[PDB]
């Protein structure tokens, strides 16, 4: 009794159905595509082949239209699963389709394939970040708020400069994920269990029946080769880091403190205690949810490392942590987007904010300068009058001219001007500069690239 | 159990997004023990009539015994997490006493204590898996003291050991896995129910009462603390990568024992796949995957680390993140204390070649160096002598003991008829007898002294 639960337990540890059921359409496709070699290497007539494709096609759509029938069995993964509906409709024919092929060489391109349908629904959510954030840009290109670094007020800045700032780090993230793309386009189908096919399969040929672009040149490296999810993972990491930043300062700007922006009910929560409570927690799940794209990540090079050629069941563990590491990108990246379709930025006190920065003793300061007073004394009146301002509750700009001439008797009526924010704004006017003139043509030039 | 704040209903996908039920239904029987517990605290402070906490357990107990018996219905709901859903099934029970339980608690309070209740269970089934182990491992020891093989440093053969000494060096292993598991479980034997959402509950409740109920050791001393505390998550993740890490390094032996070129070690059927075209060779398929499922341990360790890192006091919606990556890793390092366990009994130690190979690849030198040390040539010397004496034994392709004596004094004159027995296998083993040396009483003494620690 306790070695049958022991051989069960075994049986649980071992099989892989549970989460490779995942690759069912791949596996499937990928079975059609070999059937073809076949041919053409004197394995499979031309009807047997048909026979083949027709009973696969059939199975394709059920799979679509009813996918949580897999799980239902007791196969030991897919490829077995598929081969015991194959031999369903077909007989011992679905066995033969094996001939020349091994699980090694099988699941390497069904997982390549999945990674192809996979980098496809992940560009499209990321350009649709980017365009929400394009789009959060457009309708808030007059919110001036403080710049921050060291989350201390710094330069003010447009609610709409940092949308930008956000689709650019975006836009990084899909190169990635193109770049990774031509990279793992490759067929390792062909290579049999390390060493080739023992037949004179046309792997290009193969290549192309699979939309694959190319043929692996090395049949050892084929077999045992992970880069593309190890790549994918740190496409994702970095995905997930630019995430992480976004919820952190739309998570500070959403405090009571700030006040800078509302979130929408549809996209935020309540407390079981606190009566008030309105939070954040998409932003905050979209931040938590880094770690587990990073673990993945460490997950799969701790996996790899050390790893003697050519396959190995270690390999097994490539799976889980890809499918959790992409959805849960895809989700937040969704979110993120959610997030943005019902914020409010709220821009009386944005600018109220950025008005009790006193970035502006800067302009003062060369104001001063380029009126004569030397650099030390013209910062030494600065910060004299920047503590008086402060007193009397007020921004440089409010002090009346009777007030700033007892600080240097050189100010005249011409600073007023010169103090505002939009000046300050208006100076920054070299590319990706935050004046309302280069940031307006950010947003134009973005909308015409993400279409 | 929120909503009075809101005017609008939240996005679908939003919902799926924010729920917890999917995963944290694994702590049905806790929320519940914990809620009983909760209405002990509310009848001491007036919030609670006696008849009226008697009517909560009494509905708490009927869904605890529901919950036990198939925990697969919770799933079937639209809840948003266990708590959400215990409160629910309550009301729907109850009526309107069931909306009293939650008076003056959270569920950041709430979580963080069925948390830590379910931490105290999986400890001590990770405790009991990992006792199973090294008592399996030293019966194998106890089986196989005359099992001489080689030992290896850098993979290469360093001085003969024995498969016995082998299977002890893991059992030393988990033994500090096991004190590991034991302090964590001391750490986190602390009560954090009181806390209210961070603040502390509004009610002056005895909190060291409340621990007493729920079984844990003391309360907490600071609500914000204990709101956003989940240390004992990272150290628990960190007891399992460091056991995952030994486990992975007792699969890459065994699997390199199990190597045609080793051929030191048979594996069960049960534990390995194969071909009946070639019934010698073996695929390791459990050690392959223990090793394999080191990784996600470490990513839950990172995972967590990274989601609690630069977080702001107190409680954080990010730590919702902290159940999926410890379920995954405790029940991970679970299943590979026990599938190490099954690969133990039936193995089969395969002595004649074990001990070809221990007598290979001059791992008697060191012997050579010592004897020349007790004949008065400092070890350095003896040392480089040997060493020369090992160029020309490879050139003329003989072990050390198959060198005529003649040849050997050119190396050293000191040498006499007397090196020889001391380049026997046997003399390899006799001559370490310090403790935790590989001599045949040594060994035997640590194999008796851990039978005892563990009987």
């Amino acid at each position: 009794r306790f070695t049958q639960a022991a051989d069960q337990r075994f049986k649980q540890f071992n099989d892989s159905l549970r989460f490779d059921y995942r690759l069912a359409e791949q596996d499937i496709v990928g079975s059609v595509a070999w059937s073809k070699a076949l041919v053409t290497v004197g394995v499979l007539t031309a009807e047997e082949q048909a026979q083949l494709e027709e009973a696969l096609n059939v199975l394709l759509e059920d799979v679509r239209a009813r996918p949580q029938q897999i799980l239902e069995s007791d196969a030991e993964d897919i490829h077995s699963w598929v081969e015991g509906k194959l031999i369903d409709k077909v007989g011992q024919l679905g066995k033969k389709l094996h001939t020349g092929r091994s699980r090694n060489d099988q699941v390497a391109t069904d997982l390549k394939l999945w990674c192809k349908d996979t980098v496809s629904e992940l560009l499209t959510a990321n350009r649709q970040l980017q365009s929400a954030l394009v789009e959060t840009a457009q309708n808030n290109q007059d919110a001036v708020m403080p710049g921050y670094t060291h989350l201390q007020r710094a330069q003010p800045v447009t609610f709409a400069h940092w949308c930008l700032a956000y689709v650019e780090m975006l836009a990084r993230d899909e190169s990635r994920l193109q770049d990774a793309l031509k990279r793992l386009d490759v067929s390792p189908l062909g290579c049999g269990a390390l060493a080739g096919t023992a037949y004179e399969i046309d792997r290009e040929q193969l290549a192309g029946w699979l939309g694959f672009a190319s043929a692996t040149r090395n049949s050892l490296d084929s077999v045992s080769d992970r880069d593309h999810v190890l790549e994918l993972l740190s496409a994702a990491a970095i995905g997930m880091v630019h995430l992480s930043r976004f919820a952190e300062d739309l998570i500070f700007f959403n405090t009571g403190e700030a006040g800078f922006v509302e979130l929408s009910d549809r996209v935020t929560s309540g407390s079981s205690l606190m009566p008030q409570k309105k939070n954040p927690d998409a932003l905050e799940l979209i931040r938590g949810k880094c770690g587990r794209v990073q673990g993945a990540l460490t997950g799969m090079m701790m996996t790899l490392k050390g790893l003697p050629l050519a396959y190995n069941k270690d390999m097994q563990e490539d799976k889980e942590g890809l499918f959790d590491a992409l959805d849960t990108w895809l989700d937040c990246l969704h979110m993120a987007a959610l997030v943005l379709d019902g914020i409010q930025v709220k821009r009386p006190r944005c600018q109220e904010a950025a008005q009790q920065g006193y970035a502006n003793a800067t302009e003062l300061a060369d104001y001063l300068v380029a009126k004569g007073v030397p650099f030390r004394e013209a910062h030494h009146i600065v910060g004299e009058a920047v503590v008086e301002a402060i007193r009397q509750g007020k921004p440089l700009e409010d002090l009346p001219l009777s007030e700033l001439q007892k600080f240097s008797q050189v100010i005249d009526e011409d600073v007023y001007p010169i103090l505002s924010l939009q000046s300050c704004l208006d100076k920054r006017a070299a590319k990706g500069g935050v004046s309302p003139q280069q940031v307006a043509q950010a947003i134009a030039f973005a909308q015409a690239r993400l279409g």
